[PDB]
């Protein structure tokens, strides 16, 4: 059994955040039928495409596991659609502007008038009361709004993005946890309930430790395990050297470790020519003795000034900008093997190329080559929770409108009926 | 009225993947019983402390609506309190290395003997049947193998760890989800599962998108909206140029948009001294009208060289470099409110300082202040999912051991016996 099997979702999203969410809610067995608008349809479809005339793979990562009915939504009989479409959803989601779903004739009041056991989850740029409830906010806004940009980069360069979806698919990820949790509240009070989550809000979420260090900072006026706090090592624009003295807010720390455990990325053979030839080393306290031994200076191993975190923390550039000399000659899978055989943590960056096609991905379903008839086969991500019991089954993204009449047909709509829906242009 | 009221955790989790996650189910109202090691308990208790032999904020805020037990498991006497405690559990969650739980004698088998209704829930660096499973995963290592550094920061510089935690809360999130699920289920099976998510999985699932361009890579040699495909725009550290002629990796690309329309960080008055003074701003493909109008070239709304996201592709870095010409006199603020005017997507860089002390967010509970009695009241990141039916009540975290006593007493244990395992060391 899918743990979301006989969960109908009425799913109205369109890009990223949304469609990500109702996705993951198809791959763990969900019933989701795709609304889309008439001709055109999810904006993903002809966004980036690698082939003319073909649904772009943008579309197709994100909108598995789906059915797709085109709907013209402000005429009469469309509305009278959605209703029987909603009396038998249990989730609806969507991730309109502000308001959108209101001025088409579904305020919650209506919709839980309708379904008294409908959940409505929306994504949103702010929180509803927020003073920028009304400001419209995509990926790298929603990474600036919510502190992890501020907190990304290096002390002399800008503010800088994840390439990571912190803003689109990590708020689609946090709003598929409202639902499952306002599923789990219906089991006991029989009624839906209406769950949001802002972009700004799940960043937030995942930049607590920064949260943290803010209040740390605020408190003491110093962060010792930053590079700022190493003397004379982080220069500004113009040359001189940087400290605490002058920061009052959380700054940006480099590829510094970001928590108790201090860390850096170092290079390893072929950087010039090779981007992603690197590995990340940290020291953990435990494995500081094992880090002596491959580095080989045992001096360090007895040593108060080196042998405690207090006594490394005002000099963590020195032991790293030395680390990295003993990898000079190693590619980052040898360097990793190298600390590996101390027990050492210390991995590579992987490569999209890398990942893309890693043997050990695909047999875990993580990276899965989906089977599409009439696209030609590509690649997504499957499910990143492994379960006992179930396994995840990705079926190809719909045509649009493909699934049109056979969801008319489950309403229970007769075949003239569809016919002069269609010759109405309403679907 | 809360989503988990009622839900009994035993949770072993330590540091961040886990705690996050059971933190979270505390907000959502499960009664969460925190196991910790005797004497030091949770290694966040003692590090990046702002007070000596006060709990540190590393701690506090990933430990709040958590009651905290000592157990030493590595003795008989600790494991039969297990056995008793498995019994009452609805889930157990654990974040030790791969196999430590095995190694204490409760593998998921001997588990499902004890209690056929509880869940096991794990965070581990890299998913079971991976050529890495048995590997010691650290935040920004799992950053480094599930694509995130790779595409994150500069072409001319490093590999760049994100300042948001993808590796560990990000995980503690998509475990929350395996674990809404498996409650899911359990209604209609009666029977727990087991359910997994690595820390590489959980950053390659927000880094979707970089799949995304691998393959459009692979299929056509160019990712148009990258800034590489501007002729001579882009240069490594020697001064050679960049271009997608030699590139066959998803390439970093600065403050390019990823999974949003074409964007760039852009300076505003004060950048010099202020790390923060910046803005995100968007050039959406529908939005060129009105940002010609907002800039005043008129000029460049009928010119095919500047009115198609395909004439802009030779040019962007340019336009975005006059676009922030017109940045240099206005704060960060003035430019969002102005671009507003608009409807761009433009939004400022806010700082962890701004954040700390916004009264929007903690008008909307996603920043709360945690009235904390011992320690002083601090800041945490509350839920960033918003209910219609309930609110979180978020309350301190516990002491070391604080409820040892209490949670025997609920056991079965009575007075005499509690002092035996006291006097043992087991607790
Ligand atoms: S990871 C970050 C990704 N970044 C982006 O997605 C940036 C680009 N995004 C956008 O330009 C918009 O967010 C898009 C994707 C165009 C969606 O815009 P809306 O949220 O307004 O959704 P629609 O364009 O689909 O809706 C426009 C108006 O029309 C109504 N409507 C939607 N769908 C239908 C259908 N099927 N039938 C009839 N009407 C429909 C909406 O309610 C909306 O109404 P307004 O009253 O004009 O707001
Ligand atoms: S979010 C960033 C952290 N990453 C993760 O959460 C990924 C999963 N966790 C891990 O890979 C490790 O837990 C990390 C975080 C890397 C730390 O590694 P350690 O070197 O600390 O190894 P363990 O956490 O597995 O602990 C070592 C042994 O100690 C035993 N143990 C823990 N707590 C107790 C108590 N209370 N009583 C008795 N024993 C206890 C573990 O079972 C483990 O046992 P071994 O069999 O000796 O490994
Ligand atoms: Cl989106
Ligand atoms: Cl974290
Ligand atoms: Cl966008
Ligand atoms: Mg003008």
């Amino acid at each position: 059994t899918k743990p979301l099997d006989g969960i109908n979702v009425l799913d109205f999203t369109h890009v990223q955040a949304g469609p990500a969410c109702t996705q993951m809610m198809g791959f763990l067995g969900a019933n989701v039928i795709k609304i889309e608008r008439r001709g055109s349809g999810d904006m993903t479809r002809g966004w980036l495409q690698d082939k003319p005339n073909v649904d772009s793979l943008y579309f197709t990562m994100f909108n598995c596991n789906k059915r797709s009915i085109e709907l013209d939504m402000k005429t009469p009989e469309g509305k009278e659609l959605l209703e029987q479409m909603i009396k038998k959803a249990d989730v609806m989601v969507e991730n309109f502007g502000p308001g959108a779903l209101d001025r088409m004739g579904f305020t919650w009041e209506y919709i839980q008038e309708l379904n008294p056991r409908v959940i409505l989850a929306s994504v949103k740029g702010y929180a509803e009361g927020h003073a920028n409830e009304h400001l419209k906010v995509y990926e790298n806004v929603a990474q600036c709004s919510g502190g992890a940009a501020a907190t990304t980069g290096f002390w002399d360069g800008p503010p800088t993005v994840s390439g990571a979806a912190l803003g689109d698919s990590n708020s689609g990820m946090h709003l598929m946890i409202g639902i499952l949790a306002a599923l789990e509240i219906r089991h006991k009070t029989g009624r839906g309930q209406k769950v949001a989550v802002a972009m700004q809000d799940a960043v937030l979420n995942l930049v607590r430790i920064k949260l943290r260090d803010q209040q740390r900072l605020e408190r003491t006026g110093i962060l010792a395990e930053y590079p700022q706090a190493q003397p004379n090592f982080a220069f500004d624009r113009d040359g001189n050297p940087l400290s605490f003295d002058n920061i009052t807010s959380v700054p940006r720390g480099g590829n510094a470790g970001g928590g108790g455990q201090p860390g850096w990325m170092l290079k390893c053979k072929g950087w010039e020519t090779d981007a992603d030839s690197y590995v990340y080393f940290t020291i953990a306290a435990n494995m500081w003795p094992q880090i002596c031994d491959m580095i080989d200076k045992p001096e360090w191993k007895d040593d108060p000034a080196y042998n405690t975190f207090e006594g490394r923390v005002d000099k963590l550039m020195d032991i790293f900008s030395f680390i990295e000399t003993k990898f000079a000659d190693k590619d980052k899978f040898e360097v990793t093997e190298w600390a590996a055989q101390y027990g050492i943590p210390c991995g590579p960056v992987m490569s999209m190329k890398e990942l893309a096609h890693d043997p050990s991905l695909q047999k875990v379903g993580t990276v899965v080559e989906v089977v599409d008839e009439i696209r030609g086969n590509h690649l997504t991500v499957g499910a990143p929770f492994k379960f006992s019991g179930f396994q995840p089954e990705i079926t190809r993204a719909p045509l649009l409108g493909e699934h049109t009449d056979e969801v008319l047909k489950e309403l229970g709509l007769d075949d003239a009926k569809i016919k002069e829906l269609h010759a109405k242009q309403v679907v």
